[PDB]
């Protein structure tokens, strides 16, 4: 098939002469597209007559109802959305295109050729017709009788400009989408363009491909593909260094990944606390509120506290209180409620249901129903905002205590993988208690949980070692001294052992130098861990005891380290998102909404 | 600095015009663009009074030399290419491009639009007059005095089209790298065109960027993110089933990656045996070459042969000859030619420095010799080409429970590891563990402690029989990184899974598993005993491929990749390539290593087909 469009101005002789343009083949259908001006009727009427015999193709004219006679640049923005619309909908197929920009301004001949170039057409040509027609041989054919003179005398000279290829994310365009209108009045067809959405989407998509072929150049120093599109000065802006107030917004939207979270210590104290208590069961067993002031300079500490004392901070809540399912299930839920807040896209909360089991409730119940309570919270949110939560069970050993908790959290943790596949899963085991523990975990690696070691109050390279190498760890948390053992800081990074970095949780058990200027022997390892190619994610630990979000720690990591560049934040949310215990559905998932990074705001200084 | 660019026709009142688009701003100058056509040098002459008459910015006029007037197509290339170049020179940057277009034919002005947009324009405007002018007060200024007047009478109504930002691959050109010889005659420059490279360069960009754009959505779906600028029909190739037969030459263009290949068992028969054995330092010396029949139908064999009979078809080679430095050298620049003519970018070749030593040859003088050997092949050949080889040390675990090997083998890997830290170097261990339930990989009995202490990485050779608890043995107690023939991995749904989460690589040898196990072959459908390459795929496993032995497969690279089509099928091109990142990726290179691997990987092959 051969659609063939052609706009019209004060000659309508150009028409006739482009219709032999590949000689007595002919082309099937022929579409033309003129000003309202009156001047152009007369052509109107002679190019119907002109049609009516050689009747062979089909045929048909548009007039621009709205445009009469070029004055400014809204009419020219006019009729280009009108010509867009016009060529969308006569020919669907670019491959069936051919356009001629003899008729019409200049200004519509570029137009047109842009329009042509944009959307693609089979072949863009002008027609030059020899002046020896009309009064005294020197005019071009204006007559019926002067243009069949001229198309059988050999006498036009077509000037093909070739193949235009057209626009890859444009050539899907179609009339359906942009609609123009048309009024019938006799043979001629009136043309009006009812809104200038095609024009701005045009834009749009020219914008964004500049901007991601300019972006292309570096697509591995990028953590996400989808930052591409992103604008030149927006991806300079994106190298700086982090600061922590002016960011704090920014940093507020990304779409985080939590995998260092305790249940226990979420609300150990403040109006969360109330709440769960409000919410118990049986308000009979609740316990007094012991009274544990908080050490000065809170959450900021001015010196460390150790870890004895930061786990005694959180008295009020964990065990004594969550054996009431009431207050277990507010506890949940309020958790997943301040997940939902800071925008975090996956979770690995960490329980122990061991410690709320009562003599009327096996800790198998009580997984059930923590569990089934996050399943819960998941199931009244839309899928565009959820947060899924898998659930890591800490087998920790006690110092003294009984390896019968060990045992019931490894074989509760064996039978909840199993049991479980759609929705909050468990997914591994933690090990707060890491030393070897080599038998007692052959089960859980023989029916393939993940095992992640809880490094605490330690300061240790040999715990760091075993956990890798005996009871293999696929995350190691609150490893800080790691290059201590130049020859671990290159298996660590060479096998993917992501280190689970607690910002506030490590500065108020041990403290490190803050906001200091230049890096030196006592800073955050954070960047150390970075540059080796250690896979470092920021976590929160405790939300309750260190009493601040993700969105806290992050931001205080730039006081931490100095000079740490958002795009390090980026690369660290990736690194956890990489090292989550999911699976390849949750993952998919995980990594959809990752793509969406919030846009900057304040890219100016 | 702002600038103002504009062709010139038979209305010389033009430039003058639109030269005032800044009113009294002005330009900092402003070039004329001219062609050769003799009807307008009175416009030109004129042009120059205007100019002469308002000094002040410079002034240029440019003709086209071979382009007097429009008649064909040639004349507008020529003539869209001497703008290219002409604006090059005079508009390095767009930020003080400023165009008007009133001058010229049609196609001239369309021309000058196209290029703006791709070279990008600060600002692209077209000058209206009024007419006005002339005797019959009617035409339009074509007099110096009409100009002039036209001026001062404000007859002209500017309009502007918008800024050009650029294109990003378009905008960062510069006129010395395609210079412009111009004629000088007088105050006229007389421009000419060396050659079209601009327009070839220009197309071969706008045809990339748009390979790029149409292909950008789903690049997460490419194994390699330089395969963004392949042509879409392309892409759709690679996402056919491979084919044996037509693929030779794009899989022999492929640059590939090999992981399990034998020092031992590379010249195990024929020309490549009789090359080594007349290099020996003491030919006398040199075992007399034994009758080794080779299974018929081979490298296909009609029937699996069993390992025990593979490893015997590599007698005439080993042990029995590279006792001596010349067969040794022989061995290791054979080796070296053999895979730089199948285009592999990156190896890791495992020997057995104790099978080789003697009473005055010590261990590690062979390893020593066997690195500066392959050392020396890789400092000959040119970067582009050379094949970054590491070795890993066999310890092999033979029956009867020898271990003084298996601990020299160790502590010969642990004293390399750190003796060299640049080219070829010994960079892991790979532990047999045989099968016969008193080695299996619980062998370590702290053996392999010492391996793990200094960062130093292990890869076993589940055996021809190990049963789910070989690969379960090794992967959780030996901390093993990679799997050799784990071709019954899909028994346990468990291991398949932990694998595949733990990043596990698998290495596969197509032709030696099809001569010892034996295999369905040129299926149309994945049955029971299905080469499991593609089950692997599916569940997220890292498979690689690699060639083993080559001296006893009788079998390089590419024909194991292109056995794969007959092993598996309906396997396609992708899977090919997708194997090929995960062995690069799998590797035990350092970071030097993995970047220079991975800008070798970026060069794929374009097809010579497409359909
Ligand atoms: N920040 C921490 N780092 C390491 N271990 C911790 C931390 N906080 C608590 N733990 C220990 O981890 C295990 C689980 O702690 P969780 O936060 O779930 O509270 P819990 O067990 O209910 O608290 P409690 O110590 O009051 O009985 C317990 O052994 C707890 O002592
Ligand atoms: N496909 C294979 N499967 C298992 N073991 C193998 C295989 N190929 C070689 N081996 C064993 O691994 C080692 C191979 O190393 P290499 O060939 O360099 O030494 P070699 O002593 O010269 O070998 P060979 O006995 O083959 O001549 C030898 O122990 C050989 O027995
Ligand atoms: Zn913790
Ligand atoms: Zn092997």
């Amino acid at each position: 098939m051969r659609i063939l469009l052609c706009s019209v101005g004060t000659s309508w002789a150009v028409v006739p002469e482009a219709m032999q343009l590949l000689g007595s083949q002919g082309f099937d259908e022929v579409h033309v597209l003129t000003t309202a001006s009156s001047k152009i009727s007369p052509g109107v009427e002679q190019l119907l007559r002109y049609f009516e015999m050689h009747p062979g193709p089909r045929f048909s004219i548009s007039r621009v109802q709205d445009f009469e006679d070029l004055r400014s640049e809204q009419d020219h923005m006019l009729f280009e959305e009108v010509l867009w619309r016009w060529l969308l909908q006569r020919a669907p197929q670019a491959a069936h295109r051919y356009i001629c920009l003899a008729g019409g301004y200049k200004t519509i001949s570029a137009a047109m050729q842009r329009a042509a170039a944009l959307f693609g057409a089979c072949e863009v040509f002008h027609v030059l017709c020899e002046p020896r027609f009309g009064p005294q041989g020197n005019r071009e054919a204006s007559t019926l009788e002067e243009v069949e003179q001229a198309i059988a005398t050999n006498a036009l000279r077509f000037v093909r400009l070739g193949p235009e290829p057209g626009w890859p994310q444009l050539r899907l365009l179609s009339a359906p989408s942009f609609p123009l209108e048309s009024t019938l009045q006799g043979p001629v067809h009136w043309v009006r363009a009812s809104d200038m959405r095609l024009r701005q989407h045009v834009e749009g998509v020219l914008e964004r491909s500049r901007h991601i072929l300019a972006a292309w150049e570096g697509i591995s120093e990028l953590p996400i593909p989808a930052l591409a599109a992103w604008p030149p000065s927006h991806l300079r802006w994106l190298h700086e260094p982090l600061d922590p107030v002016q960011d704090k917004a920014w940093v507020q939207a990304l779409p985080k990944v939590e995998l260092h979270c305790h249940l226990g210590g979420f609300a150990t104290h403040g109006e969360l606390l109330h709440k769960v208590r409000q919410e118990a069961a049986n308000p009979e067993s609740l316990p007094p509120v012991r009274a544990i002031p908080l050490p000065p300079g809170w959450p900021i500490p001015e010196e460390p506290i150790g870890l004895e004392r930061y786990m005694r901070l959180g008295d009020n809540n964990g065990s004594a209180l969550l054996k009431d399912p009431g207050c277990l299930r507010a506890q949940c839920r309020l958790l997943y409620e301040a997940l939902l807040a800071d925008h975090v896209a996956y979770a690995e909360i960490r329980c122990s249901p061991a410690n709320y089991a009562s003599a009327s409730r096996s800790p198998w119940v009580v997984l059930q129903e923590i569990r089934n309570h996050f399943q819960q919270a998941m199931e009244e949110t839309p899928e565009d905002r959820r947060c899924h939560v898998n659930l890591l069970l800490t087998a920790t050993r006690e110092e003294g205590g009984d390896r019968s908790r060990i045992a019931r959290h490894l074989a509760l943790a064996i039978t909840a993988a199993e049991h479980w596949k759609n929705g909050c899963r468990v997914v591994g085991v933690d090990l707060a208690g890491f030393a070897m523990f080599a038998t007692d975990f052959e089960p859980v690696h023989r029916v393939g949980l993940a095992v992640t070691v809880h490094a605490g109050e330690n300061d240790d390279v040999e715990g760091i070692w075993q956990a890798v190498f005996k009871l293999s760890a696929r995350r190691l948390g609150h490893a800080l001294h790691l290059s201590r053992s130049p020859d671990l800081l290159r298996v660590v990074a060479e096998r993917g052992i992501a280190v689970e970095l607690c910002p506030y949780a490590n500065l108020q058990i041990k403290g490190f130098p803050l906001d200091e200027e230049q890096e030196g022997s006592e800073t955050y390892p954070l960047r150390g861990y970075l540059a080796a190619g250690v896979a470092v994610t920021l976590n929160t630990d405790n939300l309750g005891i260190s009493q601040a979000s993700l969105t806290d720690n992050l931001l205080l990591t730039a006081r931490l380290c100095p000079g740490i560049t958002r795009l390090e934040v980026l690369k660290t949310q990736v690194f956890a998102a990489q090292a989550a215990f999911a699976n390849q559905a949750e993952r998919k998932a995980l990594w959809a909404r990752l793509a969406q990074v919030p846009v900057p705001t304040d890219t100016e200084q």
